[PDB]
């Protein structure tokens, strides 16, 4: 409560889960992150070769499709983009694999 | 810079980091001439900023996937952040972003 979603930051003792809600499968539910990360969050050791993709806030609405909806939940902006991964850096395969590991990592756990 | 790590200003413009804006999948659409001359130097960039996912919540909130594609491999994302409609100020951030959203349509 009190910092809106969006500018929260997820620890130990403000987790993943606990900031933005338990992973799983619907629209606009979150579905990154396996038993590690979700524990740790920003705490998480190989968080920076995770935010290394995410965006500034000056990107984040210069890159994205932005939009408003209004329902009746309250008033949402929402956002859809694409991030190219550079494939000339040596650490390509391995960010492929990080990011992998918890795209969906919820499933294999409950 | 990697783009998503750019930072627009009046010296490096919205259409100089982020290409100009347009109706096409990994184009931009948000911001009117002001904010696209700007960047962040824009009077009321803290005001849409304050919308802005934190690194964390950024992978928190959306939904992540990944596609590879004939020109490479992008990292996708979707979300949906709620306003507060409690705040004070929500109807003019409504306002706001209601100039910016789609703005280019109208451009000369
Ligand atoms: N559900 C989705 N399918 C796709 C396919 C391609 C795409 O463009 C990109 F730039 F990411 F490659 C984005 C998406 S989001």
């Amino acid at each position: 409560s009190k910092k809106p979603r969006q500018k929260r930051t997820a620890t130990k003792a403000y987790n993943v889960t606990q900031a933005f809600g338990r992973r799983g499968p619907e629209q606009t539910q979150g579905n990154f992150g396996d038993q590690e990360l979700i524990r740790q969050g920003t705490d998480y050791k190989h968080w920076p070769q995770i935010a290394q993709f995410a965006p500034s806030a000056s990107a984040f609405f210069g890159m994205s499709r932005i939009g408003m909806e209004v329902t009746p939940s309250g008033t949402w902006l929402t956002y859809t983009g694409a991030i190219k991964l550079d494939d000339k850096d040596p650490n390509f395969k391995d960010q492929v694999i990080l990011l992998n590991k918890h795209i969906d990592a919820y499933k294999t756990f409950p």
